[PDB]
């Protein structure tokens, strides 16, 4: 049980990740969170790089799947085997996104470097949480170098290209207030964990 | 004018590149030095994360191409605009003979990788600093996780089978001592590029 949250800056992931976290550790289910980048001790020393260094596109786009890879290796593949629900704060979906429909990158050859990163491995749902770009920057404090809208009115749409063309997406409006976002996911959940 | 040398641990290839470097300076070439991994402020730092971590071989040839991608952009095609000779120690054979031959990874895969962050920049030659991994490991005073007999002997494999494959490899015969085997990497380069 691999659960992955998609979606632009501000669409609220890290917070329904959070929730969703506690949520099922409460109903007795082992459970782990890990964000992307990062996730492990390489791969936050990466997401440090990632978030604080001017890369050119193709740097960044194999930083992010170095960080990938090390998670799946170190965490991910062994939770799976201890049948610990492993929810993950982005994966795959944000590369495609933001280095392919964001940044021009070819979206074929990121899937390739994905298959790679994750030896294949694949969520049993992805929550897409989608937001009009103009509401979710106003979520935010200090804009990183990602969050500026007309690079994120362009991943927006690759997120829902996605969504239309990957298997067990499934679309959340994220536009509303925490709790209403959170019921929504449970119900999408519902269908693939009780 | 792109030079790289290749070869394992051992091989000489820091000593000659950098006698290489100073040569062409002699002969009024402005002249680039840069090492794989490394070579860049965010190369050093995944070279460290390279050398120091228990890393799986997917992430390892990751880092080495996100190193080159960052070489290439910031200082290779910048130096090569300016009609600076670039001398690397190390390139793509090396992440082919070592991720590939040695690691046991994809060769096309790898290849499609160094594309990418080469953007097709290719050497106009590069020098295979070829000799037995036992003289090589000798060299060496203390050993990193590849400086390795069993590792060494499939890579020394790989790179030769390389320098038949690819375009423009020289094999140089890299066991004899320091100044001869400069001799013979002069008359390699001789027929690429005024020496
Ligand atoms: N439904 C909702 N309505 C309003 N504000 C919300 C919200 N969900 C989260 N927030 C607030 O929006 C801000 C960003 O939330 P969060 O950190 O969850 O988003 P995110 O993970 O999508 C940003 P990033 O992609 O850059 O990491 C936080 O202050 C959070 O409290
Ligand atoms: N032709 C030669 N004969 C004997 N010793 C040599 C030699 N060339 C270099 N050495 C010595 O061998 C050692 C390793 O040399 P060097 O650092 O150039 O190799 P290298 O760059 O192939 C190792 P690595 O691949 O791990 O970076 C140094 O002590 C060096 O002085
Ligand atoms: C995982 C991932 C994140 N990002 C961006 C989105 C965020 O603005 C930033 C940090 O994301 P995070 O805080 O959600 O981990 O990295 C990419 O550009 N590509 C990727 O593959
Ligand atoms: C460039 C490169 C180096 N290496 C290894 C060889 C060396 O043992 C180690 C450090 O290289 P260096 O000191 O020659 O720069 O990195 C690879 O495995 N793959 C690569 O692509
Ligand atoms: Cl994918
Ligand atoms: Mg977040
Ligand atoms: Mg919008
Ligand atoms: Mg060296
Ligand atoms: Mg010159």
């Amino acid at each position: 049980m691999l659960i992955a949250f998609e979606g632009i800056d501000g669409s609220g992931k890290t917070t329904q990740a959070k929730k969703l976290y506690e949520y099922l550790k409460q109903k007795g289910y082992f459970v782990s969170l890990y964000r992307e980048p990062g996730g492990t001790k390489v791969g936050e020393v990466l997401r440090e790089i990632l978030l604080t260094e001017e890369l050119d596109e193709r740097t960044e786009l194999l930083l992010f799947e170095a960080s990938r890879s090390k998670l799946i290796e170190e965490k991910i593949i062994p939770d799976l085997k201890r049948d610990k629900v492993v929810i993950l704060d982005r994966f795959v979906l944000s590369t495609i996104a933001y280095q392919g429909y964001g940044k021009g990158l070819d979206v074929e050859f990121i899937k390739n470097l994905n298959e790679f990163a994750t030896r294949g491995v694949k969520p049993d749902i992805t929550l897409l949480l989608d937001i009009p770009v103009d509401i979710a920057l106003r979520r935010l404090k200090e804009k990183n170098r990602f969050e500026n809208k007309e690079f994120l009115e362009k991943v927006r749409k690759g997120f829902l290209e996605l969504a239309k063309e990957e298997e067990n997406v499934v679309v959340i409006d994220a536009s509303g207030e925490e709790e209403e976002v959170f019921k929504e996911i449970l119900r999408a959940l519902s269908g693939v964990l009780r």
